[PDB]
């Protein structure tokens, strides 16, 4: 198509028998932060550089909190890789359905289609991708079409009900309710119950369950609970957690 | 509908229908004395307690491979409140005849929205894009959005992994080619650089550590030019002299 101006400009320098010189700078690494970027660029322009590489600093998307953040670091230090996890999961036989929770990047690096196909014969029945926006569900949903893997949607309890209906339309597996300042104190119990009524599949409460009291409260207004930090921490530190789980599983009505 | 209903929905509905609460523990895969080899043990432990399902976390691994100087520069930048959104806005402000090449890992791009990012830079000095951790097989996530634009997607080509293998990357290259890798008898790099140089239809630049004029001249003998990263970032930060080095480098004639 239309030739790109960067190719043209570099070809011209080469054609003139001059060496191409491209400095790299980190955007925002300046006394004035991003307000220093123009100054740096013009400084390099004045010296007649061919082009300038402008780096964007990398921030991770992990928002799970310290207990789980540390568990991830321990896991990586044991040499855990996505590929090795998939292979290990093929090994494991269980009647319990497994739900994979991952951020998008590891999935993307592995290959979404590959990941789904490689788990076809496993105990994996669900997939949660916390940083995948609803508008970009097409990155995963097509590959789950013929499979036994449900894409679980994360639904914010504080958003309007029409928005929640949109998120959960065509949802499979279950609905993961999340609740994240403001002079307005939201009644979480009310919102949870409202979501519960509206949904055609099970609604689980996925925040703030650390005690039997928490567990009973949320079971009154939903189908159940997801418990993360407490279990991860207990397993790591060797605290007994059997009693808590036994009691939780035995919740009736 | 016409498709088979998912087993997870059925299993959870059955627990609910029995009037029992659903209970789902989360575990981090690999967080065990035995690492991944402990996963089965943990799952069976939870199965024995009659949990409804198990959430199995995948650890997130950092993609940054830039080295200490640039790693530190990133942390400084973040501590100044730098965001992708603010960078884009700042770039709309900047007028320059020099073409700018954005280097980013995929995740920040993904978070921003690839299409948004490209459209938001449409009228700016950005003419190139480098995404070190974008696998060639998944170039469809970016390439389509660059189709009608003036932004070239620059490929990283490894000199060690053999040029013919990376034929697809090189043939479908725009902007320039970023090559990555008398003494030490690893003169395989010189040979590979020269081979890549002949085969390429656009300029080939060296992205090995250039820290001296000697480094610069060596690579210019077998390529069209160099990219200089750590040396410049460190010098700007530490107030080391850099103007002379750049002046000399820009002026170099073979």
């Amino acid at each position: 198509a239309m030739p790109k101006t960067l190719t043209e400009k570099l070809n011209a320098i080469k054609a003139a028998g001059k060496g191409i010189f491209v400095p790299y700078i980190m955007a925002g690494d300046h006394e004035k932060g991003l307000d220093g970027l123009a100054e740096t660029i013009h400084f390099l322009e004045d010296l007649g550089v061919s082009a300038i590489e402008v780096g964007i600093p990398f921030s991770d998307p992990v928002a799970d909190g310290p207990v789980i953040e540390e568990a991830g670091l321990r896991s990586l230090a044991h040499g855990t890789s996505t590929q090795a996890l998939v292979e290990t999961l093929k090994t494991i036989e269980t009647e319990i359905p497994l739900v994979i929770m991952t951020y998008f990047n590891p999935l993307f690096q592995y290959g979404v289609e590959n990941f789904v196909k490689d788990l076809a014969d496993t105990a994996v029945k669900g997939l949660i991708i916390p940083d995948l926006p609803h508008e970009h569900a097409n990155f995963v949903e097509p590959f789950l079409a013929n499979t036994d893997i449900a894409l679980i949607p994360l639904v914010s309890l504080t958003t309007g009900i029409e928005r929640q209906k949109e998120l959960i339309e065509g949802a499979e597996g279950f609905i993961y309710a999340v609740a994240i300042s403001g002079n307005y104190r939201a009644d979480l119990d009310k919102h949870l119950a409202q979501l519960h009524q509206v949904a055609d599949i099970p609604v689980l409460t996925g925040f703030g369950v650390s005690s039997q009291a928490d567990l009973e409260r949320f079971n009154a207004v939903s189908d159940g609970v997801i418990v993360g930090s407490k279990i991860v921490k207990a397993l790591h530190q060797g605290e007994p957690i059997q009693d808590f789980i036994r009691q939780a599983v035995a919740y009736q009505k």
